[PDB]
């Protein structure tokens, strides 16, 4: 069973470590993919975000990081996914994510679009948080993977 | 071998309920359609009722097991050793009070995830409530329920 | 020669139903402001007092009928030729529960189109519910209330 | 009696459709009005969306397209309006609208803003959603007019 | 010299309670946690039990002042002279019907501040109805309790 | 005690008047706080929503108005504000309300946030609404100070 966790991940969280961590124990491969969603103007260059993802995820045996610029149906049709991971945080999130999975489902009805729930520790935090702290020079090191949180600082500095 | 749990009170199972528990044969080698005998919800039909509904509305789906349970769910999800935890989730409401349960059956049961399915767009504003209340005055509620269940409830309302 | 709806409990009528009520005879040519029942929800005035309520606090409003029924209100609203349904929104819980119910009503009564609006700051954070609790206790609810209604709540709890 | 459903149709999708459809079984006149909104920098000028609206609407009989860049309420009792219209979808729009309504009271206590409650089938659709699907060539023809589908497809190719 | 008001059924009190109350202390002089009768909620213990049990949970806290009544919040506090109201939030549920009743609180007595702090992420997705709910279909509780509230509860469980 | 109310104030509307006369009758100093937030792209420069705020807020005798473009969790530290006041209006506001309480809580524990309600009377407005609306020269006299109203006026023409 394969399932795809998408997202910007400009960059990677704890949060989303959290989520791809609780993927891998319920499905057999996941697929860490990062959008290059330009229309975000995301921090980090998309072949940052992989690399990020790549060195964060190292540790885990069944994670796969990969960067696509496709429209995300293609792209789990094309990674022989029908699963579909998004991490559960707030009402804002919820609905704009409930809109995702039933366009997705139009496009590719065979593919699931489920919700995980992440430990109350990373409930709070979103990157765009945690940029915006580090952009005034607050410590952000609780929040991030270390090889991230020094990639965030030689961005900034 | 994942054995996933899919938890509720289905008084009665709807269309709603069968579109979660199909979407989750697709994803999961076996699932429990668990049903909570839930008695200070005062319900409808009885646990036997539900569980026999239940049963015929998810026949055809293969790898689908009925159980009735009056145990805390997460001490049923235990001993049937599933790790797996179904919610249907379609609107707001749903959200902050399962995340509420979530939290709670991760502090009980930390080996058990729960996982939010959505259901089709054509049952996302119906509950089993709404359809109860409906029908209870006297309202078309065909279109919401299996076959077998729309035939149970209408004889439970012509002797209530 | 539009015929609007607008039901509810009304236990009893507020500033806030008469708020949303007002507007609705600006907007439409008649406007029932029908009075449910409610058995369920075990009222604190009867439907003839709350209709006589009614009545007398809407009586400046020429096309206003006031009407009580036990009915599938779908099933009234058809009786009554009714093709818009009048529903007053405060916020997000209103908002949930009241989309649920206008897709049950739609499907009920296709024709019958459920229209949503929205009372003066004044009344957006008022309910019957919490005049009823804080009348209960001793509060002063004067201020939410029409003269004959504040009267009858008074004469109401100087008895129970 | 005439209503207003105001917006930036850009573009208009089967959702203002549905709605504005709706409005005219309620009111005699409805006036579809579009906003020209250059702080949102919409994908299609104003005359463009206009042209959309205008077609798309066409086999309904009593609906009038028209553009406008001055305040609502202005254009609204301009227009001899007395009920706005808009399409009631997810909590965020929900709230932003409560604001445009308490807004458009204190300027014109006449007009009444009321909402409408789109079918299932649109529930879950925007026009930014559609354009982030046909921005990565997904196919959108369900959602769209035909005229407005060849017109998305013009603007991005 | 400000006197605030932390009121609630606290039926029983639990770590997210102990949290606010704490946060309130650190704030304001003197801090009354004051305990509603709440008959119409059916609460699990008796007034004075759940009295006795916030003032052991509270006894370390020396501006606290555990007091029980049974009138109008509003009325209470006003006879008591806080100025401030303390109410926990946790989540859109609160929020809502939180806002309904801060305005009518300052309806009742506009001297009366209200004003929201929130617990720790660690009790933000708990209550006292899921934790009663978890106690009495045999789930474990205890992390979510005062050690006296743990001890209570199960005896109230034991006979129950 | 000392509070410190922050926020963008762009530019500071009867809103937030109304949240901080709530704030100075509930502790002894009130530092009203302006964040320059170049991210937001302000209409008003930070000298410019400092002087309109010190304008508005001067016959309340215990508020000081500064603005700051340091992490808000320092500048409360050394201000020596152990309170952080923010205004609860909508669902949108609660929730990013509660992610940036949670990132203050983890940089400075001692700094409890809290939330005042505003009046009925300003429970639908904001300063991006107030400017909206004054882009369309639509009377926003009713939600601003005198010298804020004027300032807006100024500013736009
Ligand atoms: C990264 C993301 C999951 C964050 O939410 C989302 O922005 C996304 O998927 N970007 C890829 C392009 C796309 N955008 C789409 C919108 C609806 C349906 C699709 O298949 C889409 N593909
Ligand atoms: C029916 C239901 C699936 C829908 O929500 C849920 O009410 C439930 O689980 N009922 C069984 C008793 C219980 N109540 C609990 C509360 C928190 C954690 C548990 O494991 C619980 N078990
Ligand atoms: C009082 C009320 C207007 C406020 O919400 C609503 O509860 C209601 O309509 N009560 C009548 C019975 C009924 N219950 C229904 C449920 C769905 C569709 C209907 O036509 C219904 N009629
Ligand atoms: C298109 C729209 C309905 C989408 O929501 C909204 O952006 C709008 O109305 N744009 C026109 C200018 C305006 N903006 C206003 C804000 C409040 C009150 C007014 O009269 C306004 N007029
Ligand atoms: C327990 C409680 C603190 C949690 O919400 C609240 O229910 C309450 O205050 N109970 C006392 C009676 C009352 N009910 C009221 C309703 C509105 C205004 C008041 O002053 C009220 N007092
Ligand atoms: C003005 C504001 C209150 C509006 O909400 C917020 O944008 C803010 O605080 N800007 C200053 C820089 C900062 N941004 C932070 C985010 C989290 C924690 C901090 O200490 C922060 N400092």
């Amino acid at each position: 069973k394969r399932a795809i966790y998408p997202g910007t991940f400009d960059p990677i969280t704890n949060g989303h470590i959290d989520i791809v961590t609780r993927a891998t124990q319920m499905f057999d491969h996941v697929i860490l993919a990062i959008a290059a969603s330009p229309s975000k103007k995301p921090m980090f260059t998309l072949e940052e975000r992989v690399a990020l993802a790549q060195q964060a995820t190292a540790h885990l045996g069944n994670v796969e990081v990969v960067g696509f610029s496709d429209l995300m149906a293609n792209f789990a049709r094309n990674q022989h996914a029908t699963v579909l991971i998004r991490g559960l945080r707030a009402v804002a999130d919820f609905e704009y994510e409930m809109q995702l999975a039933h366009m997705n489902r139009h496009l590719m009805p065979e593919l699931e679009s489920v919700f995980l729930m992440p430990s109350k520790e990373w409930s709070f935090i979103s990157s765009s948080l945690v940029k915006e702290v580090a952009r005034h020079q607050g410590d952000v090191t609780h929040f991030l993977p270390e090889n991230v949180h020094q990639a965030l600082m030689a961005k900034l500095a």
